[PDB]
């Protein structure tokens, strides 16, 4: 069901939350939505994206930003999207600087959670970051779902083009980053050139990154880095192994410490 009914008739459009790498997305109510708006032109066709429609609207988990339905009314693609209030990590941690570990060990559980959920489906994120894990104003974790011509290419050419050939172990490894991101407010190699960084990552000489500060972390945030940037996906944790690594399965993690964070955020 991509309806034809037009947002306006089941939402009002309350403000504009996009711009940046999030382009046109709107506050909205019936219970608050988003609603993101992609202007489609002409040799679009909406029925090519058939397929990831089906994977956003079966995948139901309270870690996963809640898919409630698409609209086509008139040039425009709207997708209606459970609200985050205080936008992502990024835009919260540009404000309030670097996390504590603490809130970094509940983010840590609630996208693994997330992770497990999406790997249970054989859905690969792809695209863990501060960026795209969102905070509601309940201080709870959502991961965020966003997303030449082929007519030469071989088959084997046009599989990758999709794919990749790499596993969902690819987004634990992306979430030991996000978590050095989360500690230093850039990941890891951040000022160097993306090229470079390629060449670099690609080497099997290659040394997995690290929290620069040792004395400032516990062993069991060092070690949690330490495994999820596993250099060989075929010895990385899955998502399920990492709950019950230290840093995560510690009680005293709970949505108390985002609210702080919050508070932090409007009292600068
Ligand atoms: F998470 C978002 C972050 C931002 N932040 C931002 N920082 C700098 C800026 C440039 C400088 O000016 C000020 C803002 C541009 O924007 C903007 C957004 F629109 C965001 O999207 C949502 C917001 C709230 N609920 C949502 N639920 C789902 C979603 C998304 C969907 F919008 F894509 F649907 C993401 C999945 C969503």
């Amino acid at each position: 069901d991509i309806f034809n009914r037009d947002p306006r008739d089941h939402y009002d459009l309350l403000q504009r939350l996009g711009g940046g790498t999030y382009g046109e997305v709107f506050k909205a109510r019936d219970d608050l939505v988003a609603l993101k708006m992609v202007k489609m032109e002409p040799d679009d066709d909406v029925s090519t994206l058939q397929k990831e429609i089906l994977i956003l609207k079966t995948c139901r988990h309270a870690n996963i930003v809640a898919y409630h339905g698409s609209y086509l009314w008139l040039q425009k693609l709207w997708i209606c999207m459970e609200f985050c209030g205080a936008g992502s990590l990024q835009d919260i941690y540009q404000v309030t600087g670097s996390l504590s570990e603490l809130q970094i060990s509940y983010v840590c559980r609630e996208v693994l959670q997330g992770l497990a959920y999406l790997h249970s489906q054989k859905k690969i994120h792809r695209d863990i970051k501060g960026a795209n894990i969102l905070i509601n104003d309940a201080g709870e974790v959502r991961l965020a779902d966003f997303g030449g011509t082929p007519y030469w290419m071989a088959p084997e050419v046009a599989a990758v083009a999709l794919k990749g050939g790499y596993n969902e172990l690819c987004d634990i490894w992306s979430l030991g980053i996000t978590a050095i991101e989360l500690a230093e407010l850039q990941p890891p190699l951040f000022d160097v050139h993306p090229l470079r960084v390629l060449f670099l990552m690609t080497k099997s000489g290659y040394q997995p990154p690290r929290l620069k500060e040792k004395g400032k972390w516990s062993a069991a945030f060092h070690n949690f880095i330490k495994v999820t940037l596993t250099k060989s996906p075929k010895k990385r944790p899955s998502a399920t192994k990492m709950l019950s690594h230290q840093l995560v399965s510690q009680p005293g993690l709970n949505r108390g410490l985002i609210l702080d964070l919050l508070d932090k955020l409007k009292n600068p």
